[PDB]
């Protein structure tokens, strides 16, 4: 109960609550738990801890060593980062489960319209800026041999001993969304500018196009794949269904000092 | 407590203090509630409350009808913020003390030293150097007082001819200025000195001088000013202050989460 | 030892007026600085470049112009050892930023981390009336970028229609100009800001209007060198904290002070 | 020379300290004043007994007190150089005086004469408030016995212990000039109201005017140590006596640093 004691006083837990509830930190912090806590009654049972536990230890090789240093100066630890990618993933998974049930012929339509089939290309990762303009210098040469240029330079492993090549649709999530968008935009045999996606810089040279079906039917799986991820980054569809899973756990705020943060949502 | 309640359960009190227990910002709130009650403890008797009502009202100008909006920013409230402020004027008077006990014969010697009484003088501001250099070519010739009304333009000296009375501690005219004075002789006009947003270019003609008395009493406390000014804005010197001063209320953190941020003070 | 001074029948040699001149108490300050200097040169001498110094020195000779000489006596200075004293000073600050760097803890970093707002940008419009601000604010309620170019006395930001770009330990904007952007939302216009009427400036009066607003990350190494230069600056204008630096290289210089007319003047280091 | 300051592979020598000391403004100031001690001690020295300098030293001892060695060092001194300041300063004024007595005129005696007002037995109440003051000024004005009203109020502890009694002409220093100007205005026997010097306040009561004489010759030594006196207080004069002691002892400076310091006088 007494979390700081001195000559003649203390500090109690209910004195330092009632301080720290009108700092605006505070208040994201019960409002972070007050989503965490509904969403976890909807959905924590459809959500398998191991799509938490692959995240934070994806995420734990990324930082390294810098992982546990990096947590301390945000003021979290290994539970209440794990706690904050749950909760992300409980909405997430939210968002994906109301998609698919309101999917209609008309919204498969519209992202069938705007979809590209398999697109083989040579992509070149890099780290250096610098090193990207060199490589790019190098590509458009007279005679520039593309895979060699790949070969050398590239950092992607898999890609790298194939001249970096690939084969990919507007679906695939295994190249990033701004080198995709590069690569449709390009002629064949079209060299790209340097895409930017502590970040990384492609280089992509088309190399085949394939030709699209007039029937919707065999890329139902696939549009499906487009349209959820669009919605998933829709952030007034995000919040509507934070919003509406609130509402629908009936939460009363009992302490007035949280009233307004909650606004928003109720 | 409970402060959220939803379908079959309640976020309690207790609960939202074990989350914002590790927030840095709820960190900071802690500690300051015990620098509060420490210095108030001590320090509380001798504070008059009025010129705690001076700064509010001095703040309270400064942001005028902005002040409610950074208020809440800041998760605060007039009430609170009043208290923030009689904190700290708590802590500078402590430091003050300190100061004031620290102060050796050397100290005021140096001081003294560095010290040159009040000189009266007249001051020309200019924007353009080469204005600055057309106005010298007639001041050093002269009209000073004229010059300075028709071309000066510092608002506050131009009026009354330019003029203006400083010392050495004076912080109303630059550096420069004080220095270029101080090294003239009476009715002799400066070279165009420039000050360094935005370098200004000036023309200083002295008119009076003070004789520097031998004894270091006729200065006393116009030296203890200056060193207890800069004592007060040294923050290695306060948050030694604050330190000794929690030291001596035999602090005792009871909650692990809060330790660090007071090992830099205990 | 030389002669000084000679009259009929008598002369004041140098040593005469060493043993008066040594309770003077400007004069005890140059043998401490004259310490100093020693000290400060045999550590960090050969890290310093000549050429910042010839900088500082040519900037000072500048500002000074033709007051320079006159200036230089007063201050006890001829231009040879005013260029020794700029770079014992130079010397001295490099060794307090290593000092604060190595004294660099993950409570300093965080603390500053959570204290520290990012870059907004925003379009400020100052004005040196009262009344005026009063009327431009509710023509603000609308093209800011024109009612500053118009009407601000900030000739720096009114080129650019006002506009200006600044983090909370930027010192370029006032403190309670910064705030007040902090406070507002984006395309959010503020009442007016004073800045008060003090001896330096007269006062002067804000009208704010936010257009842009970084989202502050979650990762501290994102803002890790910012938040390195405000925590070192901060230790670099400490005076008790160079003092102390300077106290301790004078200590593992193990100065012994001979004549006893100084020792009171290196006690408060020694 | 010697070796003043020691460290690890360096020393800083007596030489070396003063070629770098012999710029600073302080310093000159010290050998210029020792030059002034040297020239007029070689001179005058002889008349001038240390019994005269020991009594001023031992004045001054018993006024301070025991923070008498403290007082000397704040004012960037010792007692040898404070006693050789005191002499020195003795052996000026001693030398100004000849100088004064020889070019005494007829001229100079009928305006001494002019401005004198001879010897006045006046009572003197000093009183540290205002408020106290106003008091005992209805009191001494009712029937009332004023040395007695002196003995019960004053503050002087040398009148107050006779009556609030001295005696003084226009050129006593014992009494302030307000008063002095004050008490030649009154009639005798009456009461002056409150006289505010600076802050102390006085009331007198003028008991004895000596009526002026019409003739110089009644007042010759006292007129003459009012010319005297008045020559000693001039600091142009003094100044200009030093000057002209200094020219005569044929002071050759042998360095260049302090060329500039005794141009003021040679
Ligand atoms: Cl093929
Ligand atoms: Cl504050
Ligand atoms: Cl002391
Ligand atoms: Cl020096
Ligand atoms: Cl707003
Ligand atoms: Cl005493």
């Amino acid at each position: 109960a007494d979390l700081i004691s001195m000559k003649g006083d203390v500090i109690t837990e209910h004195q330092f609550y009632e301080q720290v509830k009108n700092n605006p930190s505070a208040q994201q912090v019960l409002l972070n738990m007050t989503i965490q806590k509904v969403f976890e009654k909807q959905y924590g049972s459809e959500l398998d801890d191991k799509e938490v536990d692959d995240t934070i230890a994806e995420e734990k090789k990324q930082y390294g060593e810098n992982y546990q240093r990096v947590l301390s100066q945000a003021g979290m630890t290994l539970e209440t980062r794990k706690a904050q990618i749950r909760t992300s993933k409980l909405v997430e998974l939210a968002v994906k489960k109301v998609a698919e049930a309101e999917l209609t012929d008309e919204a498969y339509k519209k992202a069938f319209d705007e979809y590209t089939p398999d697109v083989t290309a040579q992509i070149i990762r890099l780290n250096n800026e610098d090193k990207a303009k060199e490589v790019l210098e190098k590509a458009k040469a007279e005679g520039a041999d593309f895979a060699q240029l790949a070969k050398d330079n590239s950092t992607d492993e898999k890609t790298k001993e194939n001249g970096g090549e690939i084969t990919f649709d507007s679906a695939s999530t295994e190249v990033p969304e701004q080198v995709k968008k590069a690569a449709f935009a390009l002629d064949v045999d079209g060299v790209s500018d340097v895409i930017t996606a502590s970040s990384q810089y492609y280089i992509v040279k088309l190399t085949k196009k394939t030709e699209k079906s007039s029937n919707i039917d065999d890329y139902k799986e696939k549009l499906k794949t487009v349209i959820l991820t669009q919605k998933q980054n829709d952030s007034t569809f995000v919040q509507s269904i934070i919003g509406k899973e609130l509402q629908a756990a009936n939460i009363k705020v009992k302490d007035q000092a949280f009233q307004n943060i909650f606004t928003q949502y109720i």
